[PDB]
């Protein structure tokens, strides 16, 4: 439900990167599905704990979301105890973002299953460290022209 809830040379090289994203989430899923929280949510908390304190409007543009929908994901992080407001008399959007208790044990926990599960898919293959490098050199290539474009 949560993998669910989420939604020529070069061809063939986009494809092998491109199309990996859904199994990889559907693999991850329980991660998440056992700590009762769903993908945009977690994008969001590992957003905030990364960069906290934060505001609504650092994480839309971080995230390339747009406002109603991370008011709306946000709005049940703090439904869930998982992040708290500043408590002000400003702006929703201008207010501090921080993880609550709850929320930091959540983010630890996932964070290593998720990285656990990593290196178990990775010990499956035939992959090298060295593989590893020259394949993050070349995504990063890519990535750096679709965002600078955007
Ligand atoms: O950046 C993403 O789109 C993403 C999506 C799901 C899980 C981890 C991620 O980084
Ligand atoms: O970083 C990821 O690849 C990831 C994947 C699934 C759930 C949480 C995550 O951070
Ligand atoms: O990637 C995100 O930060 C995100 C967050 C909520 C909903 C959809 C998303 O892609
Ligand atoms: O509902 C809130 O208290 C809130 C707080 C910060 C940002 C967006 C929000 O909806």
């Amino acid at each position: 439900t949560a993998a669910a809830k989420f939604e020529m040379l070069s061809q063939e090289f986009f494809n092998s990167f491109i199309t990996i994203y859904r199994p990889y989430l559907k693999l991850t899923e329980p991660i998440l599905e056992k700590h009762n929280i769903y993908y945009g949510q977690w994008l969001i908390l590992r957003d905030i704990a990364k960069h906290q304190p934060t505001t609504l409007i650092e994480i839309s543009h971080r995230r390339a979301i747009e406002k109603p929908t991370a008011r709306k994901t946000l709005k049940a992080l703090i439904e869930n105890d998982l992040i708290t407001v500043e408590n002000s008399l400003e702006d929703k959007r201008q207010k501090f973002l921080t993880l609550t208790p709850k929320g930091h044990e959540l983010y630890e926990i996932v964070c290593l299953d998720v990285q656990k599960l990593q290196q178990a898919v990775v010990a499956k293959t035939n992959i090298s460290q060295d593989q590893m490098q020259e394949t993050i050199n070349v995504m990063n290539q890519i990535h750096e022209i679709l965002l600078k474009e955007a």
